[PDB]
């Protein structure tokens, strides 16, 4: 059994780079195994991503507030975009960064002109829609998300925490 | 892929069935073979179809859209991710009480795309224009309501949100965990 | 050559598509046609299926400003910015041979998507009310005939008061 | 055991996509299993396939009339050109069609000195007056009526592909 | 060569060529030059010398109405060939006036072309009112009805200058002067 | 391409100097040059000069510019079909009373833009952010506006109408035909 | 340009392959020669390969269809629609240098079966037709040329004059 | 069990060629794994790397310091820039170079100008951090570290046992 | 492509020469040859040069600078726009007393960039040190400037203003009006 | 077993193709491993290669020494700049090459101004690490490598013999 099919033994899943519909199933299909075979015990997600395809990551999130056990999210590296998305969506306590990761956050980005206004107006929701969501997995005001994703929002894992993103900061065991 | 069997195939055994990405021919018959495997193997139980895909080509998801129905066991549909134009028709495809979405997920809808001489431009469009008809036809039967509202709204593209899906008639619930049930 | 002295009678063409450099180049034609007389006639021969919007904009501004009544003309085909200038030409004063085709539709981060979606729909918008004026038409009208690709034959175009008359010989 | 192998153990063989020398030889390698493990139980052809090499489709023609067991075809999602074909050549009574199939029967498509032109065009004319011939006989159709309905691209549902002869029942459900 | 061009010099005896696809670059060349000659002189024929694949049909279309138009009868030669937009343009010549030379070869055939399923509609309708109406033309050109341009172009149909002369398409094939 | 009369150097005795598409070192030294020789011909007759660009490199946009105000003619802008960026920072450049506009132009403005080790980038984003500013106060001397404002409405695409543009104090007027 | 002083002197030269344009400048050239003396002769220099049957039958039709002979003259090589082009010369006014190279082949190229059909029988049409013309003006029998060019037929200017093709080899001005 | 999954068995573990987030994320796994085998038993790193992407460096050296293991590190052909980041970065009396291994510390290198100047600031605050973690590594000053990294600066092993960078070079 | 009344020439009929863009051999040499017609043509009269250059090879540029210096005329350096690198060191070159800016040009001065067997590379990197050095030699001179200000001020990109390439001494006063 | 594994068993790592980083680091495992299987037995390089990255051959070569076996190195075909420095690296008294092998020897080969400084006195210490290792590896004057470096040097395995870099040329098993 490969690493990764041992270390998934401890009820360990990684996400590393960026969030494909692949990358993204293949961890909803290993959360989905770590729950079938014990929805009690606690899944610990290691996420070192720079983001990637929103609807695949909420593939990802949806599973995650779907399964029975907990997820822990841990940042190692990075999580960005929608990998500081998914880990901020972690069981509330249970959220988690190395000391020296580095959390970013910002707004989306990127036929007829009929066409255009769709996915104008469309993408516009998905700007909401992350911004309510991130501000309730950090208990912020709104507006806080809003001003706080207009562009680059780079943060040690003091500021995430700070900021609610996280939980705590694990230099080690201890 | 991790072994644990592999890991899409230990879910397999759970009768999880994935489509992944967009629709091609491959994927498609892929996914047709697991589904009349599942019914080789169990023709009572129910088959467990995941969604995550923007669409594609219309006779690779009628060959799918085919093997369910026919098959005897029911296809629950579950949308993650995103299910759009021939996903989100197979999402509507599903047994009926058994199509859903989780919650973040995104369901889109709209008319047949598009990747010599003036007789075979008549033909072949001519052709779209059957397809198109008939696509409008069995997602107004999928979604329970009338034709026009699918015409009229599959014209440009037609985004929802899970719960706005369910109101159309493409799923009939939405599930956050196992205990929304 | 050729097309100079086709100017020197006055006749200003527009092949394919409008671009910068093609627009701005009808552009110093019409200033030059004014410059030598300010009040005869222009002849814009029109055979463009269509380009940039600010690029035949730079066009319609200049017919509209110049002193010489800039007359039109569609040969093979208008479409889009084409069809536009067809319409724009002086009222009683825009032609078409007998068979062109004129064919008339619609054109980073979120924030900047927001921008240029809205900066979009206004040109469109834009468009829709000065062609309705053109035309003598209702925005409503035109909102509707240009939500996809409208295609019209100089009788159609005529009625829908796109162009004045047809030339088939000259014999008005 | 893969899911192919698992299928095929139920005596299913699959045309997905074009007709290549490959994708055609590995399907008479298929046929060629299903007889040696059971020569007498019918192998049932599923259909897929957009057309194509009208020698790689000829090798599984060849093969289907060929081996013992009867052979019934199917086709799901689209049987055009040589799919059109092989689907057509199925055992007798055994050639079936999902409800919201789609079939397409054409003249062939296709794409050195004049004498070579000259070979090969009338290599090509014999072929596409094959085809419409088998097809009579497959249709139990004038030869004609093949020669007409393949000028172009003639597009057919499940119901005029079975009103045609190409096909001769049509399946809903398990039933 | 500097003789001006040479096609500078041929167009002072009133000699205009169509040489490769009709794109628009070419077809309003060609346009240009029409009305060039009848500015020059509106009563003295115009010499139009096709040989061309084909091409752009609303490109050609620039030129087949600029002839009616002109004061000027324009003759019609081909040499080489007159293919599709070419053979068009040629039958398009003043009637008693549309030559060809006795090796050009003349060539019918029907349109071509290389989104959304309501804008295929749309176009595919288009090229539909094009072909008929292309078929119209034709058929008052080569003075037959409708239905024998629809039968005789449903694919391609190739011509020799005895062929095409009969078919109405010209009306002499001149071995010389 | 030009017609022979070619059209370009004719108008270039109406004192009309073109700039149109991007602005490149290039294309900005061709208007360098012409408004030079327009003045010796002349300085003390106006000069006319008409933009339709997009934009471009900022150096080539401050050839023109200082050009602009060191000539002793007056050289009175106008924009038709597009004046941004830079096109937009040369357009309210115009000598203050000549600086017009065509009914439907556009014009935009926005902050700069652009497509080694860290003391480099260091560096060159550091002259970046003095250039966001010079061209923040230069434009605000333009409309005769708070620099405040131009921070505000530069910091994305500000698409504006000759009506706007002229509220703004980009232009002085709105020119439809000769009679305005 | 030198090409105009030479025009001056009713030469027409034929360099390179044989398209739409230089076809149709070369049948410009020989109208241009005719309008300013029909009744003198007009030298036409091929050194061509060949290349487009239709650009070439401009020459051919346009060379017969002109009053002035037209004598034609082959240095370096005149190819398989060049040396056509080469015999098509007024009759005993077909020329070339000593060290030329004629070459002589039928036609060759570099859709649905009908169409296919309708193609591959005007392209047999085409070598009938040329082989016919070709044996007008070599004098030779049909079945000659059938023969003959039925592959790549190589003739050396000696080679030419004795098959039909051109009428004296020219060594030195004497 | 291929020559690598042998290796592995007693606790030996290759980052080799570039430090990207897969070939850092392989390490990490192993170390957790070689952890979860015996936290209580050194782990040997074996390192030629050129360097890499600095977040794959850093999950790779948090894993080392979190870890109960210690992490020994054995540079051998080069560990340049992350490379040699992390080969610092074993725990402390561990850090070991072949004789004829090379080290080099380097600073770090690699829209609109809101965005330019966002991303600048960041980079600067990565190499601060950089540096400074450096300067504790090596018992040496932050003002050491911001000097000597101005440029790309090579040393032999012996000059980088001067440096605090390793603790021993060994021939045998 | 460039306008007749071409414009070039006809501000040449004035001692206007310009470098837009980078310093190759071939605009170089179209400098040089300039130069060259200028002094012949009237070597009693100044020569405006203009400048908007972001720089290029060394040699290219070395013409240019040894024919500004040669020549008997004036050579007078005008900056628009930018004159960085190469750019630079020319205006910089210019007559002492007649080398100007407008004054929203920008300056960039740095250190030689550059974009087989250790033999060749020790030597080709020899090549390289002596001319840093030797710019460093020739900047310092013309700004009245120490060399070791020079050599400080060019290991990475300096970009200055106006009024600081004026206090440098790269340039002698800056333009806004005639 | 693929065939590289069972030779392996014997003991046998082969060295064939470039030395990159990741060839030579799987040389470099093999050699470990070897050891690791048995310290009291001998280890057989097989050298048939061009050379490649100068840090990739010192990983092996500093390997070599510092394991306990005698590493022992054999040039089948050829062996050249790195490949060559590691055949002469072989146990002392145990540096073979086969008859038709043969040695290349030569000199190292392949910014802003300090940048290029720097980079060049880094190559040009390499150099002179390299030539002090190859006068120690054939005991000659370094006067002699560094002359005899200057460009490629041919050696037949007689030639590399009377060179010291190898030890014995070996026809057959006997
Ligand atoms: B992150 O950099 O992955 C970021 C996610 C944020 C909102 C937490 N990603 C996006 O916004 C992505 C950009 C790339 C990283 C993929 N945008 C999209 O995935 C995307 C693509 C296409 C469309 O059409 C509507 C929408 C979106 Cl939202
Ligand atoms: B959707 O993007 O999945 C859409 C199908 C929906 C309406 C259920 N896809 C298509 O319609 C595709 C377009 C590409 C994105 C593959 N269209 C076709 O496959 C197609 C092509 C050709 C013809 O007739 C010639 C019909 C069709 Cl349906
Ligand atoms: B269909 O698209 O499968 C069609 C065959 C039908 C009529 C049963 N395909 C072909 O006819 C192919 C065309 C390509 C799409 C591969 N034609 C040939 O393979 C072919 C090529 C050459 C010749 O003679 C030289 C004959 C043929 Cl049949
Ligand atoms: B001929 O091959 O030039 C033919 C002319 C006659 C005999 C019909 N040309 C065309 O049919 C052209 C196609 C060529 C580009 C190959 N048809 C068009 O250009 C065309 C096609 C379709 C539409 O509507 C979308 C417009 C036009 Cl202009
Ligand atoms: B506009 O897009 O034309 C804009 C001008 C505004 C800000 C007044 N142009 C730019 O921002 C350009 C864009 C690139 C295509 C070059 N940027 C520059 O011109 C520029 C930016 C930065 C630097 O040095 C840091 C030099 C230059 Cl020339
Ligand atoms: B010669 O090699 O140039 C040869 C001329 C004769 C003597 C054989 N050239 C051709 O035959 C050319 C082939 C290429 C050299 C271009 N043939 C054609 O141009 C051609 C081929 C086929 C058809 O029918 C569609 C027309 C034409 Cl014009
Ligand atoms: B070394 O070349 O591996 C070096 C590490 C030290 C000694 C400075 N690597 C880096 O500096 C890398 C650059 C390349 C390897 C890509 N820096 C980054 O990867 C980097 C830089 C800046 C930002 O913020 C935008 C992120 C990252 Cl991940
Ligand atoms: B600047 O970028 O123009 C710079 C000149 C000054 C400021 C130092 N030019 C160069 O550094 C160029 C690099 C290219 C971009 C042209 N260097 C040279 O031209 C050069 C470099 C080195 C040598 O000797 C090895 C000769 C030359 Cl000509
Ligand atoms: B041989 O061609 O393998 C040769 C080895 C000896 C005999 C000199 N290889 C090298 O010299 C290599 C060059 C190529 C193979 C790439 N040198 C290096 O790899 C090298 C050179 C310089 C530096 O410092 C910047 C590093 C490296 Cl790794
Ligand atoms: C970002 O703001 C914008 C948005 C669009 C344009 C623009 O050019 N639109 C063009 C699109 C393409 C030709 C490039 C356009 O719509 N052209 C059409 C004109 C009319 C009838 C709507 B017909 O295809 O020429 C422009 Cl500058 C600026």
């Amino acid at each position: 059994f490969d690493i990764y099919s041992r270390l998934l033994k401890e009820r360990i899943v990684f996400l590393v780079g960026p969030v494909t519909d692949e990358s993204a199933n293949l961890v909803v299909a290993q959360l989905l195994f770590l729950e079938s075979e014990n929805p009690d015990k606690d899944i610990f997600f290691y996420i070192n991503s720079p983001g990637g395809s929103v609807t695949a990551g909420m593939s990802i999130y949806d599973t995650m507030n779907f399964i029975k056990p907990d997820v822990s999210t841990l940042c190692l590296g990075q999580a960005a975009s929608m990998g500081a998305f998914l880990l901020s969506a972690g069981e509330k306590g249970k959220r988690f960064a190395l000391p020296n990761s580095r959390i970013m956050i910002h707004q989306p980005l990127i036929g007829q002109a009929s066409d255009i206004e769709i996915h104008a107006r469309e993408l516009l929701k998905i700007k909401e829609k992350l911004n309510r969501l991130m501000a309730k997995h950090c208990d912020r005001d709104l507006a806080d998300l809003e001003r706080d994703t207009d562009r680059d929002n780079f943060m040690s894992a003091e500021e995430a925490k700070e900021y609610g993103l996280i939980d705590q900061i694990l230099e080690n065991r201890a």
